[PDB]
């Protein structure tokens, strides 16, 4: 069931803002990693004393990369005066999120109709707030809300080229690297409390329940009034015989934050070839893959859907695939981003649904669980 | 002249530390952009809970990249149980350290026969202790103290691969990239008075005077019997009608530091070929090229040295050229390495001084601010 309870007018996932200690090296890691182009910045270059912040783009997928400068090049200012292009950047939350928790997710940006009503709505369904709409030159909105540890939730709202006071990169530096990746899918957060987690973000958004599961962990999705917004999340479940990896999270990142974001392929088999050739020489490496039992059991499940010889390829690239009453879908998962066992990317496809593709179509995985640890067990046979 | 005073026995630049928020991004953005190899590593998987490290080697040159884990995983561990693998790593140096400069070198690491004596002598004779002779496994002995701003000289001496308590890397995630680059040449740092700074650390080495000069800064050369570690340093020079670029690197570093580490290359041209490749995807960006007429003013500064393609190659990849009465210099430099606009590095090779060759041989390139100035002159002309 579907009650699309938003309430507020919710458009798409707009962009993902890492706070960085160096966002230079940051970016140009993901860059080529993920075949991402430098395609806007904000900088001492383009008159930011604050912080430098680099925008990696991939079709409709949005990466910002932030970090402060010295506090001393900005001393005089005041932020009524600032030369900041993000007015929520502060120079100490910025050091005491990553000194705390390392490379990581700040801020989860939604597109919204309205951010000043977003915010006020937000809040008064029980949202915290953390920084109040500001008006940029005019043009866009900005305000964020509590989302879970040290993330926010930001909503931007546009009268009508990501923010004033970013500059179009020069194309020389903006190299139109692309490896196949389109849009943000799902961005998923591990919290201590599921309950109190749900209740709160459910409370202030109106967002729905897409789905719920159970490993060592529970989970639900919270979705918006389409289903393209979809923000899972997990909490540890204790007692296991083998410790939870949602624990191991909390441990490593100091508390609750953003555990993975699934980013989607217009063709995943692209995809994982170009970030394979990547992994050793500055890209991202891949989670061990599935023992050739996987593959086997896989003709037996989604035969119908997948060519023998498309199995094969998702065999060579070590993609996993999981099956709905509704749609199919490949996934596979990155090793950690940086030097926390914390933070990993999820690459996905979705296949069916189609009405337009309809948002979540084929879950989120949780078949692989049972699917994975059984040909494990064959394998070793 | 060279009196050969070194108050202890030192052979060469062993490695370079850089003090990272995260480690891992750092290194694998060199090893692209440097072609320089994952050879080394000491982290959670081996067993370190105190910080993550990753080695790069290209030749004989090593890079150590280090970032603190969070302090929650080592809380119940002292100084005598320590799982660190670098003795004199503590956790908030490294968060004061990037908190105030941002990415850039902490240690500046040479080879020596005894590291405890050689931590003794420079003692007595003023060095200010950082941290004590520490022997690791009964194998190696690791010593520090203050250079200048909070970048320490870190002694190393071996008993008979990097350190104690570092493994190998795995040969998948050990691409075997190079580039050419072979060996550190110098290692250049930027302060506010020059006297002072050398006065102190040739008084603790006995290191003697190279060369000197003088552009917006005074510099000196001081360097071991041998002439093969040399360590550059610059002063600002206040009252030019152009700002001095050493007094914006110590605004913008909060204090001394380092400013920029020259890397030999055996084959300047293959080296800058490849740089040059990679510099928009994910690699290192050089500052803009000499006008044409700085190549066309080469034929007659080195024509007897370099022939007409050479300096066409040259002219290609933005290469400079200076001259000594007794070698010539190739020397090119890239845009700052991180965020801010501190380090950098050159890439060098050297022609002449044949006996093996004599460190140093051409200089530092004093000659070529003069060279590209009337360069820049005759162009717009
Ligand atoms: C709840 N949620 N909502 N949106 N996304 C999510 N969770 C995930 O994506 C997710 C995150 C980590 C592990 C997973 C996930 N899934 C769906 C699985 O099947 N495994 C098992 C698995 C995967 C790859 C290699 C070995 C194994 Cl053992
Ligand atoms: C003192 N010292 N000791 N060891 N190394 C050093 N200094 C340097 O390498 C050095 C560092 C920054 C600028 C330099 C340097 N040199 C030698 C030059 O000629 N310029 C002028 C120059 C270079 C490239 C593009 C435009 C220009 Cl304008
Ligand atoms: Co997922
Ligand atoms: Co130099």
């Amino acid at each position: 069931k579907n009650p699309k309870s938003d309430k507020f007018k919710v458009k798409r996932f707009h962009h993902i803002e890492f706070w960085c200690g160096d966002a230079t090296n940051v970016a140009r890691r993901f860059s080529w990693g993920l075949g991402m182009r430098f395609s806007a910045k904000s900088d001492l270059s383009t008159g930011n004393m604050v912080h430098a912040s680099y925008l990696l783009t991939s079709g409709d997928l949005r990466f910002l990369f932030t970090a402060p400068y010295s506090p001393s090049l900005s001393a005089g200012e005041i932020k009524p005066t600032t030369t900041a292009s993000i007015p929520s950047f502060d120079h100490g939350s910025c050091r005491s999120f990553f000194s705390s928790h390392g490379l990581g997710v700040r801020a989860v940006a939604i597109e919204v109709e309205d951010a000043e009503s977003a915010f006020s709505i937000s809040v008064a369904n029980g949202a915290i707030p953390s920084s109040p709409p500001i008006v940029l030159n005019e043009a866009v909105t900005i305000a964020e809300v509590k989302l879970y540890g040290d993330v926010v939730l930001r909503y931007v709202s546009y009268k009508a080229e990501f923010l004033p006071g970013f500059e179009r990169v020069e194309d020389a530096s903006s190299f139109p690297l692309d490896y196949g990746i389109r849009r943000l899918d799902h961005a998923v957060g591990n919290v201590p409390e599921l309950g109190p987690a749900l209740t709160y973000v459910a409370g202030f958004t109106g967002f729905h329940q897409f789905a719920e599961f159970t490993s060592g962990l529970n989970s639900a999705v919270l979705a918006s009034n389409d289903e393209m917004v979809l923000l899972p999340i997990n909490e540890p479940v204790h007692g296991t015989k083998r410790k939870s990896q949602i624990q191991t999270y909390l441990e490593h990142n100091e508390g609750a934050g953003l555990q993975h974001l699934a980013l989607m392929s217009e063709d995943i088999f692209r995809t994982l070839r170009e970030m394979r050739k990547r992994s050793s020489i500055g890209g991202f490496d891949f989670m061990p893959s599935p023992p050739p039992t996987y593959y086997q059991n896989l003709k037996k499940r989604v035969g119908d859907v997948l060519s023998d010889d498309q199995i094969k390829e998702c065999e060579e690239l070590g993609i996993l695939v999981d099956r709905d009453d509704q749609g199919t879908l490949l996934q596979i998962f990155t090793k950690p981003l940086g030097d926390r066992p914390t933070i990993f990317i999820e690459i996905i496809q979705r296949v069916g649904c189609m009405m337009y593709q309809s948002g979540g179509c084929g879950g989120f995985g949780k078949g692989n669980f049972s699917e994975l640890f059984k040909s494990i067990e064959e394998y070793e046979k």
